C-alpha cells in the first residue's frame, strides 16, 4: 500500500527519481516512515539502567529487546540496550545495540555468550574527529576478564578500511570455549556517508562470507547503535532478498525495523546511502576467486560465450562503466582535459599566500591493501607543473616515485624529465642532488638527494622508471613487472618509509592503476588465497577516475596474478 517493492530492473531509474530535486521525494518518503505504533521502554528507563544507556534519547523497545540471564541478587542484570532486527525472511537476524560503555562491556560479552553470536559488527572507529564513538570493549592481548566471560584476542588482522579480530571465549566452569569474530569497518566518514559504497560492499562481502550459517543473531553497533547499524542490516537484507525475489523493498523494511528499535537508519543521507549501496551490487555480481580457482575462472574469462560476441574477460571489464582541477588557474596543470582528480581524494598543496590555486597538482590519494592513502597517482609532470611536483612530494611525505612511461613514447612526449641528472637542480625552495642511476634489464633505479633550502633538512628519494612496458599492449609475460614491483616495495619497507607511493605515467591513470592494482591484488593472494580483480579496480576507480584504461590492461593483471601464483 503506497510504497510497493522495486524490480531490481527499475533500481536505477527508481533511486534517480528520489533523487531528483535535491533529494525531494526521498525526503517525504523517509519522513513518511512509520510503524505506527505504541511501544513502551520500561526497562531503559530504570534508574539502575538509566546509567547502561550511552544516550539518554536512545532506548530498547521492551517487546524486541534482547534479555540476558538475571545476575542472583543484581537488580537491573536483566539489562542491555540492545534489540533483536528482522532481517529478509530471517527473525532476529540482528542484534542492533550500542557501542558498549565501561560499565557495560560484561553485559555485551554475556550477552554476546548467551545470545550464541559468532559474529560482531562495529560500524565504528573509536574515536572520530576527536569524539570518542565507542570505547574498547575487547583486550589489547591475550585474555581479559569482563564479567563472567573470559575474552582472549587470538589474532587481528588490519586493513585499508577494515579489521577483522578474532576471539575465544570462555565462561568458569564449563570447558565450552566459543569463537566470535568482530569486523569493524573503520572508513566511515567522519561527517556523512561514504562518498561511494565500494569499501562498505566489500565490508560487508567479508562479514557474510565468515558468519556461520548456524549461529545466533549478528551483533551489529556503532555509537547510538541506530544509524549506520540500520544501513548496515537494511543493506544486508536487501541482498538477501534479491537471491531468490529479484525486488528490492527499502522503505518496507526500514518502516518494519522501526518496530523493533528506535531511529533505525536515522538520518535521510543513511537512507540514501543505502539505495547507492544496492544500487552497485546489483551492478557486479561475484568476482572473487580462490587461488585454486584462478587458472579456471581467467580460462573461462578467456571464452566468447554462445550468445556473446566478445570474451568473457572484456564482458567483466565493462561492467566497471572536479572542483579545483577545474578552476582556469589550474587548467594548464592538468596533460589531459578529461582527466582530473576527485576534489575528495585529490592531493593539495599547502596553499602559498597570494597566489591562487597553488594548492592544486594533478593528483589523488589512493589506498593500499593495508592502509590508506599508500599512493599518489599522479600524471606525468608538465615542465610548468614539475615545480609543484617535487613539492608535492615533500609535503606529502612521498620518498618513493614510481614512473610507468620513457619520456617519449611512439614519436611523443610522454612526461617532462622533472629530475636533474649532470648536476644539482633547484625546483623553487627544493634543491635535488642527483646521486646514483642503476640500469636494471626493465627498469632503472634513480636515487637523489632533496634539500629544503627554507631550513637545510633533507631526504632522499627513489625513482623507479619501468622501461619495458611496450609502446603498444601490454607486457606478454608478467614477470618482469612483478619483480619491478617486488624491488619498488622492498625498498619501500627496507628503508623504512610511512609515506605514499607516488606512481605516474604519462595520464597516470592506465598504467598507473595496473601497478597499484597488482600491487594491492598480490599481497592479498599471499595473505588471503583469493583474488579480486574487478574489486580492486572498481575501488581505485572510487579514488581516481579511469583507473585500468583498456581492455588489454585488465586481462594483463590477471596475467600477472596468475603468473605470480606460478612461483
Amino acid at each position: 500500500l503506497s510504497h510497493p517493492p522495486i524490480p531490481i530492473a527499475d533500481m536505477a531509474e527508481h533511486t534517480e527519481r528520489l533523487k531528483a530535486n535535491d533529494s525531494l521525494k526521498l525526503s517525504q518518503e523517509y519522513e513518511s516512515i512509520d510503524p505506527g505504533q505504541q511501544f513502551t521502554w520500561e526497562h531503559s528507563n530504570l534508574e539502575v539502567n538509566k546509567p547502561k544507556n550511552r544516550y539518554a534519547n536512545v532506548i530498547a523497545y521492551d517487546h524486541s529487546r534482547v534479555i540476558l540471564q538475571p545476575i542472583e541478587g543484581i537488580m537491573g542484570s536483566d539489562y542491555i540496550n540492545a534489540n533483536y532486527v528482522d532481517g529478509y525472511r530471517r527473525q532476529n537476524a540482528y542484534i542492533a545495540t550500542q557501542g558498549p560503555l565501561p560499565e557495560t562491556f560484561g553485559d555485551f560479552w554475556r550477552m554476546v555468550w548467551e545470545q550464541r553470536s559468532a559474529t560482531i559488527v562495529m560500524m565504528t572507529r573509536l574515536e572520530e574527529k576527536s569524539r570518542i564513538k565507542c570505547d574498547q570493549y575487547w583486550p589489547n592481548r591475550g585474555t581479559e576478564t569482563y564479567g563472567f566471560i573470559q575474552v582472549t584476542l587470538l589474532d587481528t588482522i588490519e586493513l585499508a578500511t577494515f579489521a577483522v579480530r578474532t576471539f575465544s571465549l570462555h565462561k568458569n566452569g564449563s570447558s565450552e570455549k566459543r569463537e566470535v569474530r568482530q569486523f569493524q569497518f573503520t572508513a566511515w566518514p567522519d561527517h556523512g556517508v561514504p562518498e561511494y559504497p565500494t569499501p562498505f560492499l566489500a565490508f560487508l562481502r567479508r562479514v557474510k562470507t565468515a558468519n556461520p550459517p548456524d549461529a545466533g543473531p549478528i551483533v551489529v553497533h556503532c555509537s547510538a547503535g541506530v544509524g549506520r547499524t540500520g544501513a548496515f542490516i537494511v543493506i544486508d537484507a536487501m541482498l538477501e532478498r534479491i537471491k531468490p525475489e529479484k525486488t528490492v523493498d527499502v522503505y518496507g523494511h526500514v518502516t518494519l525495523m522501526r518496530s523493533q528499535r528506535n531511529y533505525m537508519v536515522q538520518t535521510e543521507d543513511q537512507y540514501s546511502f543505502i539505495h547507492e549501496a544496492l544500487l552497485e551490487a546489483v551492478g557486479a555480481g561475484n568476482t572473487e576467486v580462490p587461488a585454486r580457482s584462478l587458472y579456471a575462472y581467467i580460462q573461462k574469462l578467456a571464452q566468447v560465450e554462445p550468445g556473446e560476441h566478445v570474451t568473457g574477460m572484456e564482458l567483466e571489464f565493462k561492467r566497471l562503466a572536479f572542483i579545483s582541477a577545474n578552476l582556469p588557474a589550474n587548467k594548464f596543470k592538468n596533460r589531459l582535459v578529461n582527466i582530473m582528480p576527485y576534489e575528495s581524494t585529490r592531493v593539495a598543496l599547502q596553499p602559498i599566500r597570494g597566489v591562487e590555486g597553488s594548492d592544486y597538482i594533478n593528483a589523488s590519494f589512493i589506498d593500499g591493501y593495508r592502509q590508506q592513502k599508500a599512493y599518489i597517482a599522479t600524471q606525468g609532470p608538465l615542465a610548468e607543473t614539475t615545480e609543484d611536483f617535487w613539492r608535492m612530494l615533500w609535503e606529502n611525505n612521498s620518498t618513493i616515485v614510481v614512473m610507468l612511461t620513457k619520456l617519449r613514447e611512439m614519436g611523443r612526449e610522454k612526461c617532462h624529465q622533472y629530475w636533474p641528472a649532470e648536476r644539482s637542480a633547484r625546483y623553487q625552495y627544493f634543491v635535488v642532488d642527483p646521486m646514483a642511476e642503476y640500469n636494471m634489464p626493465q627498469y632503472i633505479l634513480r636515487e637523489f638527494k632533496v634539500t629544503d633550502a627554507r631550513d637545510g633538512q633533507s631526504r632522499t628519494v627513489r625513482q623507479f622508471q619501468f622501461t619495458d612496458w611496450p609502446e603498444q599492449g601490454v607486457p606478454k609475460s608478467g614477470e618482469g613487472f612483478i619483480d619491478f614491483i617486488g624491488q619498488v616495495h622492498k625498498t619501500k619497507e627496507q628503508f623504512g618509509q610511512d609515506g605514499p607511493i607516488s606512481v605516474h605515467c604519462s595520464a597516470g591513470v592506465g598504467r598507473t592503476g595496473v601497478f597499484i592494482t597488482l600491487s594491492i591484488v598480490l599481497e592479498r593472494m599471499r595473505y588471503e588465497g583469493v583474488v579480486d580483480i574487478f574489486q580492486t579496480v572498481k575501488m581505485l576507480r572510487t579514488q581516481r577516475p579511469a583507473m585500468v584504461q583498456t581492455e588489454d590492461e585488465y586481462q594483463f593483471a590477471y596475467q600477472a596474478a596468475l603468473e605470480y601464483l606460478g612461483s
